[PDB]
DNA sequence: CGGCTCGAGTGTTCGATCGCGACTGAGGACGAACGCGCCCCCACCCCCTTTTATAGGCGCCCTTC
């Protein structure tokens, strides 16, 4: 959540979006779903998987350039995260995709 | 065969010249104390390599669009 502010803030996603992805993220870990991912790398798949559950959609390379990260170390971030994708968002939200329509990498 | 009035030549201070040097200040050039920085040396301590075990991050290539 540290770093939700200034990156979220770098993609000027709304509060809303930036807010969902923490949640997405603190759920996430307090389930331990992605033992091995480095948080901020988590971090930014639960943004891309926040901004791809809003119109501010972006491209994984640009949040990879944006985090430093791998694009791959994403994806497989990504990939661990896709599974409860549906459930990880909080309960205050409102989607732009269905989590059903949630893209696959 | 005696006095007495020139002219000529020499010596000693003193008046009259007068060029030179001393005294003082300003200007110009050079030097020394002061000064700056680099280069050199000593001192102190890191750098490289391998093996075995783990795991997260990641770069490159091959293929397809």
């Amino acid at each position: 959540g540290d770093f939700m502010s200034r990156f979220c803030s770098n993609l000027c996603l709304p509060k809303q979006v930036q807010m969902a992805a923490t949640h997405i993220a603190r759920k996430a870990v307090e389930l331990d779903l992605v033992p091995g991912r480095s948080p901020i790398s988590v971090a930014a798949a639960a943004i891309y998987m926040a901004s791809q559950a809003s119109a501010e959609k972006r491209t994984q390379k640009e949040i990879g350039d944006i985090a430093g990260v791998a694009d791959v170390t994403i994806r497989q971030s990504y990939r661990l995260i896709y599974p409860r994708a549906p459930d990880l968002f909080p309960t205050d939200f409102k989607f732009d995709t269905p989590v059903d329509k949630l893209p696959q990498l």
